[PDB]
């Protein structure tokens, strides 16, 4: 240490900006002031980055217990940890999986035991079209109407990604009824609290996503009219197209740039196709030192 300084944005406003940071050399007092800004200002932008794909998990590994992404087409080929969105290819070879992500989900919503912590160092960013879009649900839940609140108390969600799987190259000349089956057996839906209690700041966290969250239930597991979920949507700012809701945040990005975020109490997703500007960004999800919540 001696080095990393941490700029927050004021009071309520999200994010934090950090300079001179080394994930070698930075103390243990520096990491756990990294992972306070992380649950408090939800996004944190680490600056002047400049790592190779293995150095980029050695950071990750700082911070967390890293998890590869469970269908390995979207892995690096050096690093199996890494899950790799790009549609620039690699002298003419497909890396990773182009065009992730173009929907409002958090990350391994669908699996059982999702991290807490995400992480991306782009690589290739639009000059026009850039960044990523964020809602942080523990503020968009407190901003719900009360009796919208009193509504989803005590229900439960069902979160699968059956509405997103990517087709595979080995998927081809299979019929579609089969890989429906097969995405039902290896990731089945997921039922979870709809709110939690985030173990870091104790904020109750509305946990749904227009992308993932395909089902709302009572206290008893009876299945709820799915009108409920999209006046979720709706409220938190999930369905408007414009994207202009109150409750969503644009995050930009720089070359040398290092996204760290929040992945219990923020959603995300890719920005409309406006310009045919590509992508290409690493990720690393590390698990850090509780479950997603106390019920995992
Ligand atoms: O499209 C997917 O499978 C999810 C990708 C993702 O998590 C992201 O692009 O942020
Ligand atoms: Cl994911
Ligand atoms: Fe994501």
């Amino acid at each position: 240490e001696g080095r990393m300084q941490i700029d927050e944005q004021p009071g309520n406003a999200i994010g934090a900006a950090v300079e001179g940071f080394d994930h070698a050399t930075a103390s243990d007092a520096d990491i756990d002031a990294l992972k306070s800004t992380i649950y408090t200002k939800k996004i944190a932008v680490l600056k002047g980055q400049d790592l190779s794909p293995q150095q980029f998990l050695a950071l990750g590994k700082r911070l967390g217990r890293p998890e590869a992404y469970y269908e390995p087409m979207y892995q690096h080929p050096e690093v199996t940890e890494i899950f790799v969105s790009s549609n620039v290819p690699e002298n003419g070879k497909q890396i990773g999986v182009p065009k992730t992500g173009k929907f409002w989900h958090a990350d391994y919503q669908f699996m059982p035991d999702p991290f807490g912590i995400t992480l991306i160092y782009p690589q290739v960013i639009p000059e026009k079209n850039r960044g990523t879009y964020f809602i942080d649900m523990g503020r968009a839940y407190d901003r719900l109407p009360e009796d919208l609140k009193k509504e989803i108390s005590g229900t439960y969600c069902r979160h699968s990604v059956r509405k997103y799987f990517k087709i595979r190259p080995h998927d081809v000349y299979r019929p579609i009824s089969e890989i429906i089956e097969e995405v039902e057996r290896k990731t089945p839906a997921v039922v979870q609290p709809t709110t939690f209690t985030h173990p870091m700041t104790g904020e109750t966290v509305l946990y749904i996503s227009e992308g993932f969250t395909v089902g709302i239930e009572d206290q008893d597991g009876k299945p709820l009219d799915e009108e409920l979920l999209k006046r979720l949507f709706d409220a938190t700012g999930q369905l408007d197209e414009s994207f202009e809701h109150d409750n969503i945040h644009l995050q930009s990005f720089e070359q040398g740039d290092l996204l760290v975020w929040d992945n219990r109490s923020l959603i995300h997703r890719a920005r409309h196709t406006t310009t045919p500007e590509p992508t290409v960004s690493y990720r690393v999800t590390v698990h850090d030192e509780r479950k997603l919540h106390d019920g995992i």
